[PDB]
Parts: C-alpha cells; structure tokens; sequence
C-alpha cells in the first residue's frame, strides 16, 4: 500500500490550510493530499460574483499552485474509509494508509433533491451563488430583471455560510435601488428557518433592515420544487406538512440543501448524522485517536465558515503535534465562527460569535452597524489573506487581534 | 428477474403493503426484498424489557408472513436506481419493477456511542429497542440493587419516542414492588427539551414525573459508555464541550438512529437520507413510481407501527389510483399513537395527528392513566397485528373514532 505519515483527505480550505502547518511539522515528504477538483476556490467571494461585483475567474486558482510544495497531491475521489486498518480507499482503485488522518472534505450541495434542479438552470431567471455551475447566473437574473417576484431560498438542512442566502438578497434590493426598479420588485425570503439569524445582536440588526428596506420573509418555507419553463416555484409548509403554495418568480436564488459527503455518511467515522464525529474543543477524533477533522465535514456545532476553519486549524495544529507526544491536548476551540453580513454593494455587518452563539466581536467599535470598513476588508482584504496566509498556514483566526486591541 | 410491485423490506410496513398489493396485482406479481430469517412484533419488547412478556413470542419465522404466493427474496438491498426501474442486492443481483415500495425501517446506530456494543457484555446495562439487548434490559432490572438508574435519549430521529421513558416507568414500578424504590436514583437523560412534543401527554406525564420523584435531566446526550466501570458520559448539548460522567446502577441505552445505509445516498432520499415521499398520498415526490411507507420515510409524524397502519390504508388507496391513471385524492393526516405503558397496569394511549395535536379514537379522556389501554396494548394488539395488520386488513382506527363519535 502507499503510505504516509499524514495523510488530508480534500483539498479544500481546511484540507489545503492544514496540509501547509503539517508539512512544517513533518516535512512535506510524509503529506499526501487526496482532492478530485482540478481547481481550488475562494468561495465567500460568489457572493460578489452572483451580484455583479466580482469576477468568476478570480476566484479560484488551479489546485497545483496551492499544494504546498513538496507535498504529494493524489488526484482521486475517496470512496471508503476504514479507519480500523489505518486506510482508505479511492476511486482509482487503490488503498492509502496513513499515520494520522485528517478530514476536511467539506459539505455537499444537493440540487438534485429539490424536483427540477439541477436541470432548471438551463433556464432564464434563476441562480445560485452556491455552485461555480450556477453563481454567475444569479447576476444573469439579477441584470435581466423587470418585473415581478425576487425570491431567496434558505433549504431545511445544515448549510455552510448561512448568512450567504440572505447576503445577496440585500445586495439584489440595492441593485433594484440603483437601476431604478425598487418599485417594480416584490423581495421574498422563504426560510425554513424560524429566525433570520441565530444571535440576537446581529438579528436585531437585519429585522431593522428587513423593514427599512420592505424585505419580506416568510418563515418555515421550503422550496420543494421549481418549474423552470413556467417561472414557478413550489414551497411547502414545514409547520403545516401537506399544505404547498406555488409562486411565480422573476428572479429565484437557490440555496441547495446540503448534507455531508456522500462518503462520509456511512463511514465508521461519521456520527449518526452522517458529519466527522470529533472533539468539540481538541477537533480529534471521538473513536479513532489518530483521526481528525476540520470545516464543514465535521459536526463541530458552530457556523460553518472559512473563518471558524481558519480558528479550527489554529487549534488542530496543536492537537496533533501533543498527539504526536503521546500528551494530553490542552489548548481548546471556541466554536470561533464569523459571518461577514453583506448587506449593500458597500457595507457589512460583520457578524462574530462562538459556541455560545454570542458576540464575539475583533474590532473595538459596534460590528451589528453597516460599515464601509467591513465591506472592503470582505471584499478585497480577506482573499488576500486567504491565499497568501490562511492557505499558507499562517492564519488562525483573529482571537490575537481581539486581545491586542482590548488593551 | 421483474415484478410488477417490488416491496423493500420484510418489515411492519412491508409486509402489511405486500399483502394489500396481492391483492392488486396477483400474488405471482409481488416481491419481498427482506434478510432477516424472523419477523418482529417490536412494541412488545418494551413489557419484555420489564419482564412482563416474552421475547420468543415477539418473533415468528419470515416465511410465516410473507402473504401465499408473494415471492421472498432473502437478500440485503444494496443499491437502488430508480432512474432505470431497478434495484440490486447483496447476492450480485438485479431486480427491476414497475413500481417499488420501500419500507426499509429505521437503522440502529449503537456503535456511534463510544464503548457500544461491546459494552453490553457487561451487566448492568440494557435496551429495548435490539433482539440482543432487550433481555439485558430485564437481567439489569432485576439485579439492580442501589445506586443511579439511568434512561437515556438520543439526538436524533427515532421509532417510537416513547417507548425510552416507558421502561423507566416500568422500572419505577419494579422497585417499588420489589422495596428498593428507596435505592434507586430513577433519571430521564434526554437529548430533547421536553418529556413529549404532544402537551395534553407531556403534562399527564409530568404530573407522573413530579408524584413519583422521577428525575429528567433535558438536552444531556449520551455519548460514551465506560461498561467494565458502569459509567456513562453525557453531552450537555446548550454548552459545546461540557460533559457529565456518571455512575449507574442500571443503563437503559436508546441508541442514535438514521435511515437505513443503502437510503443514505441513495437517489430516493432527501438531503438527510429519509424515503423523499409526499406528505400525503406517500407517492416519491420525484419518481412517480416510488413509494414509501413507515420509519424510512420523510413523513414529519412520530415513527410508530400505528402510523404505519394508518399509512397503509393511505398507500394503497394511492397506488390504486396511479394503476388506473387517476390521481390520488384522499390524503394522509399524519395519524399515530403512541400506548404510553406508564406501569404494569396502566396505559395513557396518546394519538395525534401532523399537527401534533390529540386525535382519539376513544370517547373516553385518553390522557388519563388506564387499565383497558394496558390491555389494549399488551394482549389485543400483538393479536391485531399478526392476524389482521400483516394481512392487510388494518388500517388504522379512524373508522371507530367516527363510530365512538
Ligand atoms: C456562496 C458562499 C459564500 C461564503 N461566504 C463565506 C464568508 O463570507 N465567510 C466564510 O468564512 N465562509 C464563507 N463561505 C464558506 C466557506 O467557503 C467554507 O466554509 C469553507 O470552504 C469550508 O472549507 P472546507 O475545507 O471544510 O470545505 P471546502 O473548502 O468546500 O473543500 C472541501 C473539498 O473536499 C473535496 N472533496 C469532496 N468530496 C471528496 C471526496 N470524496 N474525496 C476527496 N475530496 C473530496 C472537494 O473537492 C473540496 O475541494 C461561503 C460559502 C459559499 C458557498
Ligand atoms: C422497543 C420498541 C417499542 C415500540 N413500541 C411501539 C408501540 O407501542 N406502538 C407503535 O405503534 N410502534 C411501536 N414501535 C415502533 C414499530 O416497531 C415501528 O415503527 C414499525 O416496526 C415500523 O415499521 P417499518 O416497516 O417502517 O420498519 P420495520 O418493521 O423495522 O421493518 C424494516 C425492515 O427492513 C429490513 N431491512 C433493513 N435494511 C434492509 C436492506 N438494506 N435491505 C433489505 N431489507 C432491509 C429489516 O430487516 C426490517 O425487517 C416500537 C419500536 C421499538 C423498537
Ligand atoms: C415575517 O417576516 C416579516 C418580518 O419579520 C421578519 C417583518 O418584520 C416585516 C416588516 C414588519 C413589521 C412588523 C413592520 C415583513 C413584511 C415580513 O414579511
Ligand atoms: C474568508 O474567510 C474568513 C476568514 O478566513 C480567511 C477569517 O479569518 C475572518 C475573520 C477575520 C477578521 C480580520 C475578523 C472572516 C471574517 C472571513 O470571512
Ligand atoms: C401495534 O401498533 C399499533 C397499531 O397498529 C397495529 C394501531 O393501530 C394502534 C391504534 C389502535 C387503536 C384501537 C386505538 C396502536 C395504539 C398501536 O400501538
Ligand atoms: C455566516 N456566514
Ligand atoms: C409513541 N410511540
């Protein structure tokens, strides 16, 4: 079998991320990344992108430039994990064994579960700024708009980014402001939420919004359905099962339901749910101690964010080095999250919490405001960072700046 | 090999459509998909876990009540592609319908715990919802001599809700007729926020609760079993990283749940691995030739063998229709019950519909503790579902709420 040391199961923003600390800790010889995608992407900005703000093409770089150099990049799907003999298996017909193993494989969108998706897309006036595939149509839709329904989804499953669905609902009401067709625009969020957002400080802020801005939203509403030819849409009822209400749209901004990867579901390493089943605080495995992971595959109950893998890596980076002492970990994650609320083609509120799902805010003044600080540090300071830092290894959240400023 | 209907699983719901649709199609037009070599009364095991019925008598042979003339297939599903009409087994098989019904059941995740089910060769610990465990539930009743008695609840869907606090009343009942009520401490460690998501039920069971000293500890998940040290460690699920371990004197695990592994990924699910059926006809909501029935579904109702009854009825109303190409009118209201065994005597028969609001069938105040719906459950229901349910003739007690009404 081939082997190594450290084996990174995706090369995402964790996998990539986690990948640059442990080849400082083993040497890049005894990394191997296992990653299908030709191409590797920065995806908070298809935010931007679906509204017209931000290139497509610059979001993503191939995913050979990223790969710390050195370190082996295994082009293949996994397909099974056997976490009791130290392997794994992949769609090239081969098995990887490993020292210690980390999971990063991300969450998977799942178009295909709402009736007509993907195959509606082919059609005008819908996007999704959650698929490279689809992004650029809701800009498409969103330009081509006339008259009618704007509608945005919000599925009833775990998402990664939930601020994202309503991000670019508000940057869809400003574009009707700046074209000229406010009056012409009926803006609906269907969530199958009960809230619009899960802490009271940054929920309190867009309810303000939502009302200034004639926002309507209409809870525990699933989209089941689109009829694409016909510019109808289908929600049921999630507090009423049975009763559906059919709806036309001029614009519909699909958010996927979600779920963990098709591989993980039924692996020994999944919880019962289907996410990696580790440590809240450490990120090791709860069963296989030479296990890890880290972003959205995990059922660490925090947003699933870049930034909270960001503050995860920080901290897995310790777990394993005292792992590798046979120690005790000691240093322990926050459920550090962040959720950079565009709200206009110039402002942010940036949304900062951890476990407690209470504000947690790096800067010294009042992040629940709109502000053009935040909006240009989003827009064009975090990729930076991402790329030149964070994927580097570099970056572990802003818990330094937070106690460097309260000072 | 092809069949006209081509049921997923041996089960409750299977069986029950299986015997309805031989009479639809033609015996020599159904199959069976089903591995198990025995069939399962399961709300019987929470009175064998007290002790109070037998295990033997809560199974008979498969082949006992796979309806005369219904092909059975003793195999596993492994795949399923309904894009081509077509499933595939764990004998290397292809199996092809013109329409399916799946009734695969809920899957038991026990292994999930940390220390499970290794741990349950260890005394002291139990389950009623495994053939191999519930017997363990009874042998932990009756040895217990003092300290903690522990119930606990997952986080996640289950089948039969609450059937992991009917055994803890039981056991009350036990230690009190046994005299070592004073040494047991009696805790519900559940995963939930309430005792009943039903409150007509949750404040009969309360009241229970308060008068006979029962603890319930909410939102505590039990994520590790430490048998050899009869100790169990619980998540405090409202602060991320908080546990509590334990010591018991008796463990009753209800273990974590999911829809059975080959639905997970499978095209006929939704994005959590449930059965994707509409809520009322139970036709696929994107294969008009899938169907679905009982604890593998997505139906937002309490997953019990009641509901599958009144599920059935339901379906095969449905699947009549779509053979002759009308569309389906009459619609599922979510029914279910739930026989709340709160002692060796007594029953509150809780049932409600998708509004989650009390639906009886009796003219009489259901909520009350009663010694006619112990009988119910514990004698004239086991003989209603062998002899009527399993042979398509039940579908639910919505005829006798009218009459009673
Ligand atoms: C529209 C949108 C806006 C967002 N905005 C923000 C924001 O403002 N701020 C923020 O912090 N986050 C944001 N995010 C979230 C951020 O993109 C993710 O949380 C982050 O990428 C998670 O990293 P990950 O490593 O867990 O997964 P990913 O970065 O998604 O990578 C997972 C990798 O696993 C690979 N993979 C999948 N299955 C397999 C398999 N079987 N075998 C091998 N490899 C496999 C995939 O190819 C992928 O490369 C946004 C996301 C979206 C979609
Ligand atoms: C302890 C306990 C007490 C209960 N008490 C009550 C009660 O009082 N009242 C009530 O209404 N309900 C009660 N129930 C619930 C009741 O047992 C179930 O809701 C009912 O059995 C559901 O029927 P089903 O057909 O969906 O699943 P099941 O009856 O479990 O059948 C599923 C079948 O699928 C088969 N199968 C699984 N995977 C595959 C595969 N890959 N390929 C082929 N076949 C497969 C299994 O072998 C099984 O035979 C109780 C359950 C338990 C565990
Ligand atoms: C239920 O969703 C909605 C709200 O709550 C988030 C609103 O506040 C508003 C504006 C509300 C008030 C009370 C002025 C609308 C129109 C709405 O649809
Ligand atoms: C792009 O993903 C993101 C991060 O990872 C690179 C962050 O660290 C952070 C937090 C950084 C600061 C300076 C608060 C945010 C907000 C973010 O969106
Ligand atoms: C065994 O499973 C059960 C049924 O299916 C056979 C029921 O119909 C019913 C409802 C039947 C009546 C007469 C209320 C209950 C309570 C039940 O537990
Ligand atoms: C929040 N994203
Ligand atoms: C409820 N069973």
């Amino acid at each position: 079998m081939n082997h190594y040391e450290v084996l990174v199961l995706g090369g995402g923003s964790g996998g990539i991320t986690m990948a640059a600390r442990m080849k400082r800790k083993v040497g890049a010889e005894n990394v191997a990344i296992v990653e299908p995608s030709e191409r590797h992407f920065y995806q908070p900005i298809w935010t931007l992108v679906g509204a017209g703000a931000k290139q497509l093409s610059s979001s993503g770089r191939p995913t050979a430039s990223v790969i710390p150099s050195g370190v082996e990049w295994i082009k293949a799907r996994v397909t099974e994990l056997n976490p009791d003999k130290n392997c794994i298996h992949t769609d090239d017909d081969e098995k990887i064994s490993y020292r210690y193993l980390i999971i990063a494989l991300g969450i998977q969108l799942d178009y295909e579960k709402i009736k007509g998706l993907p195959e509606g897309f082919a059609h005008p006036k819908i996007g999704s700024n959650y698929s490279v595939k689809t992004v650029e149509k809701t800009w498409k839709a969103l330009q081509d708009f006339k008259e009618g329904n704007a509608i945005f989804t919000f599925p009833n499953t775990p998402v990664k980014c939930a601020g994202a669905p309503q991000k670019i609902m508000y940057l869809s009401e400003a574009y009707f402001r700046k074209t000229g067709k406010r009056s012409k625009a009926n803006i609906i969020f269907n969530t199958s939420l009960g809230a619009i957002f899960g802490v009271k400080k940054y929920a309190d802020a867009l309810q303000e919004i939502i009302q200034e801005r004639n926002l309507t939203v209409n809870y525990k509403k699933n989209l089941i359905e689109v009829r694409a030819d016909k510019q109808e849409a289908v929600f049921e009822n999630l507090d009423k099962p049975g009763e559906t209400q059919v709806i036309s749209y001029e614009m519909l901004h699909v958010t996927p339901p979600m779920s963990p990867p098709d591989v993980l579901k039924t692996s020994p390493v999944a919880d019962a749910a289907g996410w990696v089943d580790v440590d809240k605080e450490t990120l090791q495995h709860r069963r296989y101690p030479n296990v890890f992971g880290i972003g959205d595959c995990t059922n660490l109950p925090t947003s699933k964010t870049a930034a909270a893998v960001a503050a995860q890596s920080g901290i897995l980076d310790r777990t394993i080095s005292v792992i590798m002492k046979n120690q005790t970990p000691t240093k322990k994650y926050d459920g550090y999250t962040s959720c950079p609320l565009v709200t206009g083609y110039n402002r942010v509120i940036l949304a900062e919490f951890d476990y407690k799902a209470e504000p947690l805010e790096t800067f010294p003044f009042d992040q629940s405001k709109e502000r053009l600080s935040m909006y240009l540090m989003k827009a064009d300071l975090m990729p930076f960072l991402y790329w030149n830092m964070m994927l580097r290894g570099y970056w572990g959240g802003p818990a330094f700046l937070r106690k460097l400023f309260h000072l």
